[PDB]
DNA sequence: CGCCAGGGC
DNA sequence: GCCCTGGCG
């Protein structure tokens, strides 16, 4: 047998050992799709074109194996000696009957995976297109006056500690619902003087887009999606918009010169984000050049 | 043989079909547990026990209701003709092979529709909650105000005039991160504090102060906070609450409005009262309101 | 401690 | 258009 709380147990070991991480994914899926190869001029120019692509691919790279996951998981539940001599119809009918808890606890840790993995994945792909562009940023989840809620500073938390001028923050959500009111309430919470939100939501309404522009929060999206639902509307940008925007403000860090401790303290947040990416060859190397400049 | 689409337009019409609503369980449940007889001193006194009992007859209706829901559902993807000439074990496999869309499909409108029912539910119990304890209150979800608060003391009316001595209470069952939606609301409408009402019992200081900067009150029942908020004179008890409101809801007790918000009361009252049309133990405290203004 | 490949109400 | 009987990462 296996009780739903055994079940359920199990089912976070399998994950585990069965699934690579979402940035691992991300990382695997632009590798595979030959991003690695691009100049950061291709970045710049068609970052929903990459977008959408890598989330093609990774949803592709994925779909297949959490369908094979979820059998495996229910294999567990199949139970020879109590259904041994059933009819084939009545051994399903009291599967179905059984087990529609297991059943339900093995689907809704798939949803959440997809929930979770959706959203750091998403953020991986961001990631990489900064990264992509050349344009210097520190990764939060790499590394109050910044919320957990900000996926990317540019150029770097040091220097926006030191001033936010100059600086941009971005913060990622797939879908919105009323979740983008998080936002206003970590933009107000530190001083944020604006904020960038990154989604592939085609359905906020124009209430939204105003109460965020209160906000002083910028939502951007995907080229496909302004044009279809939003082009008249000059409040919501694209990520084109928002690279090139990303890229002016760069070029104004490229020729600083930084004090003993400022530039010891980038060192050392450039150090723990080159430590954390250490099996990650093309993302080593970004830090690495961002160290030795 | 049911695609996954087909499956899931049958899901919802069953669903739609055969479940009744999260107000007319709590309704029902209010009504099993006698508490539709119960003076305004008991929920006074008593909300947490309340609360805790309903949330706990709620559930146990609803699971196994929902349990024989998931059979049946899973039911009609059985294939017979299929499955004819296979061993009991490879029958199975073969569901577990066959369906998986289906089977994530359903589940997942499962748990889709019992969070958006446990919130449901929850603001349902402290709807019931006020209109036992007597106290006047608007329901947001039945006649600015930001949509997640859910009852307004005394009234909309009364609050949009001049929001000194009213009360507004919203609810999350647990907080997550979704809290930080809170003090948005607060300070996109000027809301002078508001009252969180929660079962979450993992929530952190850190949390506790940013929402007490914000004005925000977390209140959940006695038994959460002397567990695990025992010292801490930020963290509120529905006891702590209802006490607050009763205060607040004498003040209301013999006001004389003009006739011009006499009659937008009025309006609101009867609104509400079409809301509830169905559910006699709130169309009667909507009428002692009603009443109460020809008084 | 944040995310929401998120449909339900 | 807000809910999160919500676990995963």
């Amino acid at each position: 047998r296996l009780s739903p709380g055994e079940f359920k147990t199990l089912i976070s070991k399998e994950r585990k050992s069965h699934f690579i991480t979402p940035f691992a994914l991300v990382y695997k899926t632009f590798c595979d799709l030959g991003y690695d190869q691009k100049n950061s001029d291709y970045f710049l120019n068609n970052p929903s074109e990459y977008i959408i692509a890598m989330r093609k691919n990774c949803w592709k790279e994925f779909e297949p194996f959490e369908k094979e996951f979820t059998t495996r998981m229910l294999s567990y539940l199949i139970d020879e000696e109590r259904i041994k001599d059933m009819s084939p119809y009545d051994a399903i009918r009291d599967f179905t009957m059984e087990y529609p808890t297991h059943i339900y606890d093995l689907a809704l840790s798939n949803t959440q995976s997809r929930r979770s993995r959706a959203g750091k994945e998403f953020e991986s792909i961001l990631e990489l297109l900064m990264m992509g562009a050349g344009i210097p940023v520190d990764v939060q989840g790499a590394i109050n006056q910044i919320g957990k809620l900000v996926d990317l500073v540019m150029p770097g938390v040091v220097q926006y500690t030191s001033n936010k001028r100059n600086t941009m923050l971005i913060s990622a959500k797939t879908t919105l619902r009323e979740r983008w009111q998080e936002v206003p309430e970590e933009v107000n919470r530190t001083g944020i003087r604006e904020m960038y939100l990154a989604t592939l939501d085609d359905s906020f309404s124009e209430e939204t887009i105003n109460i965020l522009y209160e906000a002083n929060v910028v939502v951007v999206t995907t080229v496909e999606n302004k044009n279809f639902k939003y082009k008249n509307n000059n409040r919501v940008l694209t990520f084109e918009d928002m690279l090139q925007s990303a890229m002016e403000l760069s070029r104004k860090w490229n020729n600083v010169s930084y004090t003993d401790s400022e530039k010891e303290e980038i060192q050392q947040s450039i150090l723990k984000q080159i430590e954390k990416y250490s099996d990650f060859p093309y993302v080593v190397n970004y830090y690495r050049n961002r160290l030795s400049a």
